[PDB]
């Protein structure tokens, strides 16, 4: 099955999921000096208030905070999005080093690691039909850089030692993802796809130009996790991330001047 290994990673996945060498993949580089400024862009609308995690799980992939996404809760409107769309669930990606992680790019940087908080479009009713939709995703990303402590993180680092091999799941409620998000929701904004595979091309991403710090401890205890299942070989989860594809026939646009 695909991973991230030398013999499973983003590099052979085109052979189970031909759209990997697609028109619209993620992720891309951002480069900021092409991204046009976009007036008509508006400001990005995230509403978490009310949201309600339930679980955090190892897919061996990553880890999912999840979310109750049975009503109208937590949803992401505004910015280049039309009408609605509801959080189900947040993961990140993550390198082995500090100076890799990142799925986008900035000018070719990459950052320690990269937050996706993933939402579907209400009016395809659930996920599942969400992602056979050009337009049935918004994936929120946002840059991680090592350096203070992100407090509203620490609640994720701490419970990530119960679940540390695939498959295992723990109970997460009451955690607030507001507590991840940075001072400024500057962004650039362009058609994607999922970045793992089935790498459907589904996706509205929306990339906050501001990163949230979080501390080298906090960074450490996410490569503590494995890929693997428990009473199997340990198999560091690191270095979790697709690298940037072809922009192809694109646009990245800008919220900001
Ligand atoms: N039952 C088994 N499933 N997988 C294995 S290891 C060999 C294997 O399946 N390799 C493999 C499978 C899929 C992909 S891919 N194209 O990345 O999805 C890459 C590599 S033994
Ligand atoms: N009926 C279906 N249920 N689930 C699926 S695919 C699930 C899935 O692959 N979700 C997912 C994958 C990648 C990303 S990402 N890294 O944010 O582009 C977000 C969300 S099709
Ligand atoms: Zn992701």
């Amino acid at each position: 099955h695909w991973g991230y290994g030398k013999h499973n990673g983003p590099e052979h996945w085109h052979k189970d999921f031909p759209i990997a060498k697609g028109e619209r993949q993620s992720p891309v580089d951002i480069d900021t000096h092409t991204a046009k400024y976009d007036p008509s862009l508006k400001p990005l609308s995230v509403s978490y208030d009310q949201a309600t995690s339930l679980r955090i799980l190892n897919n061996g992939h990553a880890f999912n905070v999840e979310f109750d996404d049975s009503q109208d809760k937590a949803v992401l409107k505004g910015g280049p999005l039309d009408g609605t769309y509801r959080l189900i669930q947040f993961h990140f990606h993550w390198g082995s080093l500090d100076g890799q992680g990142s799925e986008h790019t900035v000018d070719k940087k990459k950052y320690a690691a990269e937050l996706h908080l993933v939402h579907w479009n209400t009016k395809y009713g659930d996920f599942g039909k969400a992602v056979q939709q050009p337009d049935g995703l918004a994936v929120l990303g946002i840059f991680l850089k090592v350096g203070s402590a992100k407090p509203g993180l620490q609640k994720v680092v701490d419970v990530l030692d119960s679940i540390k091999t695939k498959g295992k799941s723990a109970d997460f409620t009451n955690f607030d993802p507001r507590g991840l998000l940075p001072e400024s929701l500057d962004y650039w904004t362009y058609p994607g796809s999922l970045t793992t595979p089935p790498l459907l091309e589904c996706v509205t991403w929306i990339v906050l130009k501001e990163p949230i710090s979080v501390s080298s401890e906090q960074v450490l205890k996410f490569r503590k996790l494995n890929f693997n299942g428990e009473g199997e070989p340990e198999e560091l989860m690191v270095d979790n991330w697709r690298p940037a594809q072809p922009l192809k026939n694109r646009q990245i646009k800008a919220s900001f001047k």
